[PDB]
């Protein structure tokens, strides 16, 4: 239905391993949203189809304020086009970079939105396994949605795809290539709450090689800064075997999330 000459396109809003995202205007409506375009040529050559499917069959079903919406898609030989919701406050990445470090209201604010998003999906049992701050965007009111679901699968799970850039959000069992399940996303849970109280992740490190001996080994410390009540969530979210970490909804009632979250469960 939808063709390019539909759209006047705009202000370049992002690029990912795959997307190049555009602002964009539909012109008999005015309707304004996120182009997320992508070229054929280089998903075949890695491999990713079905993950471009992924990401349309989960996006354009659900409707809940912290998912991002994906409205359609067309296409024209040389590229594929999504239409995306455009969140107009941008990512989390990006915030972080102004910012440095998120306080304690911010950051349990920001857990309790994702908690809610990823208790919808666990209870259909999809993982989504590539929760990080440039696949979280803001919403119009600065409501946290997350996005990119092309990599999710559902639980339980092996891997085929080959890994891309950073190692910092994947738990142990991930780039061990070992079977996994939702648990893989409460690792992430508790990386994330680290890097928004301090300005950088746990596992940080200058080589790949490196990152991923941290990770296997589970060796991350505190700054002096960082409180008790904070210490023992990601205590609990960071521990190498996935059966001992919380389920999502104990993370919601964790008494420093309740004491400092500006959102509800
Ligand atoms: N709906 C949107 N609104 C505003 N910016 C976006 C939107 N979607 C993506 N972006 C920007 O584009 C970047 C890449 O988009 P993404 O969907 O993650 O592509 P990839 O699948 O290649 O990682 C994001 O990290 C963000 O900077
Ligand atoms: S992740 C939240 C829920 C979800 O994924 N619902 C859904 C919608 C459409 C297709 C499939 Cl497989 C789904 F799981
Ligand atoms: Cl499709
Ligand atoms: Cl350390
Ligand atoms: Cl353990
Ligand atoms: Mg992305
Ligand atoms: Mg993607």
């Amino acid at each position: 239905q939808w063709a390019l000459e539909d759209f006047e396109i705009g202000r370049p809003l992002g690029k990912g391993k795959f997307g190049n995202v555009y602002l964009a205007r539909e012109k008999q409506s005015k309707f304004i949203l996120a182009l997320k375009v992508l070229f054929k040529a280089q998903l075949e050559k890695a491999g990713v189809e079905h993950q471009l499917r992924r990401e349309v069959e989960i996006q354009s079903h659900l409707r809940h304020p912290n998912i991002l919406r994906l409205y359609g898609y067309f296409h024209d030989a040389t590229r594929v086009y999504l239409i995306l919701e455009y969140a107009p406050l941008g990512t989390v990445y990006r915030e972080l970079q102004k910012l440095s470090k998120f306080d304690e209201q911010r950051t349990a604010t920001y857990i309790t939105e994702l908690a809610n998003a990823l208790s919808y999906c666990h209870s259909k049992r999809v993982i989504h396994r590539d929760i990080k701050p440039e696949n979280l965007l803001l919403g119009s009111a600065g409501e946290l949605k997350i996005a990119d679901f092309g990599w999710s699968v559902h639980a339980p799970s092996s891997r085929r795809t080959t890994l891309a850039g950073t190692l910092d959000y994947l738990p142990p069992e991930m780039i061990e290539g070992r079977m996994h399940d939702e648990k893989v996303d409460l690792w992430s849970l508790g990386v994330l709450c680290y890097e928004f109280l301090v300005g950088k992740p746990p596992f940080e490190a200058n080589t790949y090689q490196e990152t991923y001996k941290r990770i296997s080994r589970v060796e991350f410390t505190f700054p002096d800064f960082v409180t008790e009540g904070a210490r023992d969530l990601i205590s609990r979210l960071l521990k190498h075997n996935p059966s001992q970490r919380p389920m999502l909804r104990e993370v919601l009632e964790h008494p420093w999330i309740t004491a400092n979250s500006s959102k509800p469960s």
